[PDB]
This record gives structure tokens, C-alpha cells and sequence, in this order.
């Protein structure tokens, strides 16, 4: 089908949303995967460090993946803070130049809302360009934001 | 119900040859299915690797965990790889035990002499000539299958008979 690659700060509602959007996907009949940290770093990324070098290889393997379930009719949603402008460009190229729908989703909240949230106690970024789409999840709630991108998807008629 | 078919054996024993079949038998019979092979996969995912021992290695173990996010994903994940390392295919298998997806590794079986006179690619040809350094079966191992789920012997069958075969085995252990 596509891909769907979220992007945004840590606590931002990558995982909300991909959970949400998963849901309502599966319960509509369209068949969905998630990639995330739980299914990708100790898994196919195992064997990656901290280095940048190693850093770019991760969303690397990452966006080949996901291009694979887009192949194979997917909706395929990654959940990575994926905060750098070059591996994000380089995501969608390798959708783009094989005719596969790529969609970057900026999950937009701002900083203080994510220390304040601290979800998981954890508490540069470089903001998307131009993202086919922004969810501002401190202004509308988990299901405002997944029925903007299942709006999105109707257009492009992948739902 | 996802799982992983994964198919082993010499160049030209038939593996691409069997997955399209048994990716076309399944995507008739409604049952979702996808194929990870050279085409998809090496010039992707694993563009960064060639072929020496460890890059093979390296190959496989990718693979291994891709076809374990498909079968999670409900798919039949057919992958149609020589996977020539008895290691890195057991270790395949380990990666879905640990994550309670079936697996089930088929081995393609034709001598050796039969897919060098299929020599489908001419491979082989460059390859006795030295023009191919590292050819599996020639100048680099295959290390067949001891306990594999299921042997085609795709010198004696047909494809639409090895597709049955892997059909049957997969109606046996509940997947379709
Ligand atoms: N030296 C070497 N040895 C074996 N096959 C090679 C080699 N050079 C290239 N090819 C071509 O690549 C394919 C094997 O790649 P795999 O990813 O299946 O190999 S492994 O699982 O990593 O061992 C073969 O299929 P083909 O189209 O008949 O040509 C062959
Ligand atoms: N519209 C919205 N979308 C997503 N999450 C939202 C939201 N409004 C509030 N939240 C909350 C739900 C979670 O407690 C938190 C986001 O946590 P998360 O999804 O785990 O973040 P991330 O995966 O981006 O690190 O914010
Ligand atoms: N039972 C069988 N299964 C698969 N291929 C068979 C077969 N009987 C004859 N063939 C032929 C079809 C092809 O020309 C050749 C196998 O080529 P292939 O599928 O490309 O091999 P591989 O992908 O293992 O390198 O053998």
C-alpha cells in the first residue's frame, strides 16, 4: 500500500497515533504492519551502534523495510523520532523512485508539552520541511489526528 | 496466520521458479502472501552486501528478520534465497521460535549436475571457467539440509507437484 513515516519529538504521540491508526486500519479491513523500536532494534537493527554513520544506516534499513510491506499492499507505519532532515529525504527517495506512496507525518508537539507529558520518564531535532501532513497533538485529540490520516490516505486512495 | 517458508539450494534448483508458483496458487486461494528474493531484497535492504561467507551470513540473518515481521504481520513470507549455511539457516529458524511464528524450511533438491545443465543464467559456465570467483556448488560451499520440513526434488516433480507438496505441508501444520 504505502507508507506512513512518522516523525517527531520523543512524547510527541508517535506511538499513540500508530496504535490508533493501526486500529481503526485493521477494523476497516486494510491490512497494516507497524515498525517501531520494538520490532526493529533488537531485531533487523541489532547489530547497530550510537555512531552516525551506524544512526543512518538504522533509518536506512528501517525505510527499505517499510517500502517492502508498501510493495506487498501494506499500510506500513513507522514510529521513529527519525529526527534528521537527510534520513528522512532519504526514506522517501527510496519510496519515490519506485512509485511507492510515502507520506511524512509530522506528530507536532511542542517541547514543553512533551517534558510535561514525560510519558516515560526520559525527560538536534530538525523540524520536517514540508510533510504531507502535521498532526498538532496538543490541539486535537488521538482520534482527530488518525482520521486526519485516514483522510489522506482516502485521497490518495489507499483507503 | 503468518509464517516464514524458507526455501534453500544450489543456483537453478528452482527456487524462484517455486515461490512465483506458490505465491500465485496462494494470492488465488485468498490467502496473503509475499515474496522476499534477489530482485527485492539485494538491491535494497541489502544492497551493502556481497557475497563473501560473511556477508552471506549477514544476507541471511536480514532476511531472517524480515520474513519474521511479515509472518507477524499475517503473511505467508516465502523467501527464495541459496542460504547455503547450515548456522545462518538454523539461526533464520531460531529468530521465529523466538517469536512463535512457524517456520519451514524447504529444501530445493537437484544434483548439482542437473542445474548446471539448466544453467539458467550461465552462470555456471563462468564459473568452471574461473570467470566467477565464489559460485555456490563450484568454488564456495552449499551445506544441504539435514532436517529440513520438506525436500522438492525438483528434478523428479513438477512445479505445480512441488507447489502441492508445499501446500500440503502448510494445510498439515494449520496455516491454510
Ligand atoms: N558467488 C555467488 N554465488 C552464488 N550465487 C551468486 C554469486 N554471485 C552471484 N550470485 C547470484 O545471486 C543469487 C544468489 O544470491 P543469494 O542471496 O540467494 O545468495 S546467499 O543466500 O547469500 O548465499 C544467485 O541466483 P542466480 O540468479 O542464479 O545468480 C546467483
Ligand atoms: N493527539 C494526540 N496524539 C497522540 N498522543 C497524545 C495526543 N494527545 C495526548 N497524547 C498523549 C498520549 C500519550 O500519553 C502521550 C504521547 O506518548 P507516545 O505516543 O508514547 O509518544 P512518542 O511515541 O511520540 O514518544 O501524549
Ligand atoms: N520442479 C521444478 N521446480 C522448479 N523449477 C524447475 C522444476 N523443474 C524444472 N525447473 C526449471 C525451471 C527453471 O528453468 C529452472 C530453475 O530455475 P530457477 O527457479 O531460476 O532457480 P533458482 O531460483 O533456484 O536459482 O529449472
Amino acid at each position: 500500500g504505502c507508507t506512513v513515516w512518522l516523525t517527531g519529538l520523543s512524547g510527541a504521540g508517535k506511538t499513540t497515533v500508530s496504535m490508533a491508526l493501526e486500529e481503526y486500519l485493521v477494523c476497516h479491513g486494510i491490512p497494516c504492519y507497524t515498525l517501531d523500536g520494538d520490532n526493529i532494534r533488537q531485531g533487523l537493527n541489532k547489530n547497530l551502534g550510537f555512531s552516525p554513520e551506524d544512526r543512518e544506516e538504522n533509518v536506512r534499513r528501517i525505510a527499505e523495510v517499510a517500502k517492502l510491506f508498501a510493495d506487498a499492499g501494506l499500510v506500513c507505519i513507522t514510529s521513529f523520532i527519525s529526527p534528521y532532515t537527510q534520513d528522512r529525504n532519504n526514506a522517501r527517495q527510496i519510496h519515490e523512485g519506485a512509485s511507492l506512496p510515502f507520506f511524512e507525518v509530522f506528530v507536532d508537539a511542542p517541547l514543553h508539552v512533551c517534558e510535561q507529558r514525560d510519558v516515560k520518564g526520559l525527560y538536534e531535532y530538525e523540524k520536517p520541511e514540508a510533510p504531507e501532513l502535521v498532526l498538532k497533538t496538543d490541539s486535537c485529540d488521538v482520534n482527530d489526528c488518525v482520521q486526519q490520516v485516514v483522510e489522506l490516505l482516502q485521497e490518495r486512495d489507499i483507503v
